[PDB]
């Protein structure tokens, strides 16, 4: 037979610490405990350049604790944002793992960044169009090098076992956990920071996204804008993140005193072919994804008590992620789509999603799906919505898709 | 025991085609005949940036045949300069494996980039200054993400089992060919398009790079600039390339016909968390990189005939790297330094030396280091020079580090 988590083929893997910065809070736990409490942090934008361009959407979330308001002048000239990000939560996980001394020979790191969190590059070309190229910094080339929110982590914690960054668009944060999970299971770690960060609301983007169609301008009751899977949903509302979780062998857990949160049992990478921004409607590739996590894991379909969507409330993407479901036979699981309460966060959401899968295991309980309240036959899934649903979850699927046609599955399971 | 390449716990996969655009010529084997020729890519910059800026770096190989010479209006507006290298090698490549049809479902493409190639950000911004932010395509997140190269040459070639994009500067495009070689021999696919793209030289990489003190100024003799392990180098060259290659299993190859040109055999991949752009000085980690592609495969150091050297020409760089050599036992191996005839091309680099790896073992042949007139006692390695070494080369280690200490050794056997 071939090698599986179940069958011991693969050693055993656990979620040991997370950390996560959303537009609801700082702190993950109270991130948790609002979604619970049906909080949304989607509200009007207030930035001068919506009322400069009169913007077509002017909703987001923003972070509730902006990164720089923990960063000193040091780090506000020399490190990018989505370094200053990495610092920040690379510290904070860290803390929260009991600050370890592990050994850095079996130490990784991977961390994703989705569309830029881009502003080094141009501020580079107006230094040496004003003073020449020696007014260009010798400091540039670390702040510019898209590999650097990861370097930056890894540098701060001390990981000699690799230091990788995957790009995938939307689903990096969640592709950077799958290529952890395989690190350590092919035997080149035993531990590893991994997951995701990204920029902030910018014009730019919005204006990019909101040309395809894909964006929500329900713009007079912000928190009813994103509505994943309800018969009513116009597209995908921005909101912004960073999230980061240590895994590590159970056995290296077992050997420090870490309380495991869940296990981290496979995970599945696809791609669609179809089209660059699209998903294939028919969900093919994506449900592939779901069904080679669950290889990996030694787990069936039947055992998949809930499944943390990709859900972008776009039209074609949850139509396109409810036959992805079907394909993969999942479509009897509780289903959760957070964007509906913390928005689209790109490079981030994968693994800001992780984390709350973790979260649903842990606790036996799944948030509502915000602004569900009409049902589409065309999807056709157990949409958790109303109020929390306290279930024995035993294991999950969380799904990431990102546009290119890249589709990542994590399976996780309760501890 | 572990699984290895050598004990069959890993399956046999082989290098079965190759394409690369070089400063010397877009035709691999005329490349690699200019190598074995003394040929250098290296020439006076022509560009009038040079001139108006006065950068103290004059010299440069920018590519034999320029890749928008094949390219027509519509791709050039639609894509981005990396992703029309991309698609330009992805159908060369294809036509030299005899344009196969494999099954969609067990291909997939890594592809990595470098240090940007990063126009088409900046011509978004300029649209929506001038015409407001419907004056942004909505081709523009296709253009900018930089997912897009891989995006592309999957969705070219069909590839729906994986379509990734890892970043590590100057190691991306040897990094890609480690995760496409895990990627086969963990199950995911059976058949993998792999390797790096790069943009062109431009103004501010030179800028960068020149205020480190990374880069030779030895303008008045062009040729003789790159010197990778010389006792009077004096930094790096930039020579243009792009360079991707078709692994597969054995049984793979042998089911279409399929003659093999090399075996990959392992790949290691680790990280110095030392400094964010200079490597460390004892080359412990670069050399465990090393040993971790000997572990997988199951070599020996004694059994490495030949390493084909990360060598950029910089003072501390090739002083790390020898220390790297004798860490991991091949300090009696034959090396070449291709960057002292092709220059330093970041995101492509590792991926075009894979490629000039594989066919040193297919033709058991070095081409001679240009410019290695005296030796450096600090370095001690035996380096090729002089004329082309005819030799019974067995095995391999291309050695490729990035910035921010990213460390990829893939090892290659003769077939
Ligand atoms: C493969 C997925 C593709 C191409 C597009 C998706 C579904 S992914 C995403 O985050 C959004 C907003 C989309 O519309
Ligand atoms: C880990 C390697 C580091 C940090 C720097 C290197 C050796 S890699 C490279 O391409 C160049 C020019 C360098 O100087
Ligand atoms: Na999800
Ligand atoms: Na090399």
């Amino acid at each position: 037979s071939q090698p599986s988590t179940a069958n011991g083929g693969f050693p055993s893997v656990v979620v040991t610490a997370v950390t996560a910065t959303t537009s609801i809070s700082p702190d993950i736990e109270s991130t948790w405990k609002g979604l619970l409490a049906g909080e949304s942090g989607i509200h009007a934008l207030e930035d001068e350049f919506v009322t400069k361009w009169d913007l077509a959407v002017k909703i987001g979330g923003h972070l509730k604790d902006p990164v720089d308001s923990h960063m000193g002048r040091l780090d506000m000239r020399r490190m990018s944002y989505v370094q200053r990000m990495g610092k920040l939560l690379g510290g904070q996980l860290w803390e929260s793992a009991g600050s370890p001394e592990v050994d850095p020979d079996r130490f990784a790191v991977v961390v994703g960044t989705g569309l830029g969190g881009a502003e080094r590059i141009v501020e580079s070309y107006d230094l040496m169009n004003a003073g020449g190229p020696r007014k260009v910094s010798p400091l540039a080339v670390q702040m510019i090098m898209p590999n650097g929110a990861a370097a930056v982590i890894g540098l701060q914690l001390g990981a000699r076992a690799g230091v990788m960054t995957p790009v995938s668009a939307c689903s990096s944060g969640s592709e950077a956990i799958a290529h952890a999970w395989r690190q350590i299971v092919m035997g080149d770690a035993d531990v590893a920071v991994c997951g995701g960060v990204e920029g902030p609301i910018e014009a730019l983007p919005i204006a990019a996204f909101s040309m395809m169609r894909a964006m929500s301008t329900r713009n007079d009751e912000p928190e009813r804008a994103s509505r994943p899977f309800d018969k009513d949903r116009d597209g995908f509302v921005f909101g912004e993140a960073g999230a980061l979780m240590l895994i590590e062998t159970e056995e290296h857990a077992k050997a420090r005193g870490a309380k495991p949160l869940a296990r981290l049992l496979g995970a599945g990478i696809t791609s669609d072919a179809f089209h660059m921004v699209a998903p294939a409607a028919d969900g093919v590739r994506a449900g592939r994804a779901m069904t080679r996590s669950l290889e990996l894991a030694g787990l069936s379909p039947a055992d998949i008590d809930h499944v943390n969507a990709h859900g972008t409330a776009t039209p074609i993407g949850d139509a396109a992620e409810a036959n992805a479901i079907r394909v993969a036979g999942c479509d009897q699981a509780a289903v959760y789509a957070p964007k509906s309460a913390l928005g689209h966060s790109i490079g981030a959401v994968g693994a800001l999603e992780s984390v709350l899968t973790v979260l649903t295991l842990r606790d036996g309980v799944i948030p509502p799906t915000l602004n569900y309240e009409t049902p589409d036959p065309e999807i056709d899934l157990d949409v958790v919505a109303g109020e929390p649903r306290y279930g024995d979850y035993r294991y999950a699927v969380n799904n990431s898709f990102g546009f290119g046609g890249h589709n990542v599955a994590l399976a996780f399971g309760r501890y």
